[PDB]
């Protein structure tokens, strides 16, 4: 792919972060804690699970990141609606605003309802993020294998500014406090 020249500089947001999570000084990486991050709640903090959104919002062009999955047994990234539920249970999918990808026990899959299975040969260490909000378009590379398409999500109804989205996963196992890293450009 030819994305690379569409990189921008994203950066978390603390303020939508779940509790148990701490954010670098930097802004550019994040990790599950052991414990309660001693932050005061709010209307935007994901309550049920370890995620997280980009500052930045998207409502026209065309937008490329990198993310850094090294040793992570489970995460989810993708871009989501500014407007997505915060609070209680919810699936990831498009019909919800999110445009996602994972991995869970030791398989890739797309979250569209239901998920998709995806066909990765090389376990990715990056994953690339490429949005074009005209097109309604997101597409995941395999940085790791040279570039590589994992998934494409085509005819996507956005309806409203788009935010990066991460979810560093439990670590229930032992296996997966590694952080989520946005690559330098
Ligand atoms: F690839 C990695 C990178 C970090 C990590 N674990 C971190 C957990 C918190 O203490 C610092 C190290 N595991 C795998």
């Amino acid at each position: 792919h030819h994305h690379h020249h569409h990189m921008v500089h994203i950066t978390l947001d603390r303020n939508t972060a779940n509790s148990w999570l701490i954010i670098s000084k930097d802004r550019r990486q994040v990790r599950m804690g052991d414990t309660h991050q001693n932050v005061s709640d709010n209307k935007e903090r994901f309550s049920n699970y370890p995620m997280v959104l980009g500052a930045q919002r998207f409502s026209s062009g065309k937008m490329y990141w990198e993310v850094d999955v090294t040793q992570k047994e489970a995460w989810d990234l993708g871009v989501c609606r500014d407007s997505v539920q915060r609070k209680g249970q919810f699936s990831l999918s498009p019909e919800n605003g999110f445009w996602t990808i994972w991995l869970w026990q030791d398989s890739y899959e797309a979250g569209t309802s239901p998920q998709t299975t995806l066909h990765i040969q090389v376990p990715p260490c990056q994953i690339g993020i490429f949005v074009d909000y005209e097109a309604g378009v997101v597409s995941f590379y395999n940085i790791t294998d040279h570039g590589s398409l994992i998934y494409t999500f085509s005819e996507c109804v956005f309806a409203g500014p788009l935010r990066p989205f991460f979810n560093v996963g439990f670590n229930y196992s032992g296996g997966n406090a590694a952080p989520l890293k946005l690559c330098p450009l």
